[PDB]
């Protein structure tokens, strides 16, 4: 099995302070249930509010889908994320919730499927999204550093990485054992990257570094 501890002794290398981190020194806890219905930020287009539903719960992640489009386009969210919010939000903000990227019927069914979809369904309680954490004031992060990152290319999978550079306010993520085609730039204060032991202490899944 995976230890940090022993893996740093073995790579002979630091991981980084949770300080550096846009992540809550305690980790949120994860109240979710399958099924739930939430609005959710279309993660294909930004600008759109649109309701979704749990489908699985791992970690402090939500593992979304939103209502009317396929199961071919499912995303993973944090409990403290801003781009969720519980149904009534997009409203109350003065926004109007829009039908997803994807949506397998005609836009002027809308109206109705909305009302169709929220109709019994158990709608997520406030009191299930947690607060955001604050945002480092500076990037922190320092090349060679160790911590978990989400691997852009399967969401699902959160893995030992590395600070290969640092920029301004961004990091170069690498990941370990794999090629650099899953290799990406992020601010510093990006939620997809984790102290190391965040999957343990939230009961999530990290990947072993890679074998290749």
């Amino acid at each position: 099995d995976f230890h940090w501890e022993e893996y740093l002794k073995e790579t002979g290398s630091i991981s980084a302070p949770s300080e550096c981190f846009r992540q809550s020194q305690i980790p949120p806890v994860n109240d979710f249930k399958v099924g739930m219905k939430l609005e959710a930020r279309d993660p294909r287009n930004a600008t759109s509010v649109c309701i979704a539903t749990v489908i699985g719960i791992t970690g402090a992640r939500l593992r979304l889908r939103l209502d009317g489009s396929d199961n071919r386009n499912d995303f993973w969210r944090l409990v403290d994320s801003p781009d969720i919010q519980p149904v009534g939000t997009c409203e109350k903000e003065g926004d109007l919730l829009q039908p997803p990227l994807g949506y397998q019927m005609n836009t002027s069914s809308w109206p109705m499927f909305l009302l169709k979809t929220l109709n019994g369904s158990e709608m997520a309680s406030a009191t299930l999204f947690k607060k955001e954490p604050p945002k480092p004031p500076l990037n922190n992060f320092k090349v060679g550093m160790k911590l978990e990152a989400i691997d852009k290319k399967n969401p699902y999978l959160i893995c030992p990485a590395t600070i290969g550079d640092v920029k301004g306010d961004e990091v170069h993520i690498t990941f370990d054992g794999w090629s650099g085609a899953f290799d990406y730039w992020c601010k510093y204060d990006s939620r997809d990257i984790f102290p190391a032991g965040w999957c343990r202490l939230t009961g999530d899944v990290l990947q072993p570094p890679g074998t290749s």
